[PDB]
């Protein structure tokens, strides 16, 4: 399961890394940075400046959020949760 | 249900799409884009300028986010989840 | 129930209002606005210019998020849903 | 629960505020509060300027949205949910 979100999320991370250093000229981390606020919400950046961003955001964001936020619902509550959880255990 | 929520979705978008252009003055992508990163909570623009637009866009946050995000809550839960889920399955 | 989130929610916004119009010096509509998208967490205006205004609006975030997602997670499920879903009966 | 939610949720936070103010050279007010607006995904700053502080984003954003939500769950669920319900007690 956790593998498997593992994989798909990074796949949608390489694409949108890929299309915005391609279309909006970003340095490859800068299109990583993008993808990832904007896929997770937190959205801390500027607008893409073309209208073929634009678009490809809108589909990216309905297509990716599902996804993303399912991986953070098993990274924080299949892996982080028993480290602090058993370890809670005198 | 997902084709309701998918017409749902759609309806609320071209709302946002109608007001925003005329009111904010905004070409027709910027509306919708506008419209798609408010509605799913990334805001990675800048806000309204007038004070229509800031009152329509509290009451359009309010009334669409939930529907939004139930689509989303099922474009990637009861279609893009067989689409890989099934898939693997040797 | 719907009644009660609609009044607490509310309330929280009447408060950030009074804060920041008067801390940050915003417009009372803007005021508004900037609570409603911070709590909300679509976010798309600048940062509070005070260290009053930052430490408020951590604050406010952690204490008024959860309630007014509990009430947007009843406008359109326990009062959109009906008339969209009983609609739907030919 | 509540208890150990809420020192997780203290680390986290500063650890961001320790990166922040002296990866970005934030003061440690404007540390803390970038940390959080980001974990509950507001965003309403700018994003970081330094590749360090890009790719500690992505981690932090991972890492911490789960948790800093888990806590919020909580904080108005376990918390300020008695003291207004059980208070709706004639
Ligand atoms: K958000
Ligand atoms: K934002
Ligand atoms: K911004
Ligand atoms: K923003
Ligand atoms: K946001």
């Amino acid at each position: 399961e956790f593998q498997v979100l593992f994989v798909l999320t990074i796949l949608t991370l390489i694409s949108g890394t890929i299309f915005y250093s391609t279309v909006e000229g970003l340095r490859p981390i800068d299109a990583l940075y993008f993808s990832v606020v904007t896929l997770t919400t937190v959205g801390n950046t500027p607008p893409p400046q073309t209208d073929f961003g634009k678009i490809f955001t809108i589909l990216y964001i309905f297509i990716g959020i599902g996804l993303v936020f399912g991986f953070i619902h098993k990274l924080a509550v299949n892996v982080q949760l028993p480290s602090i959880l058993s370890n809670l255990v005198p």
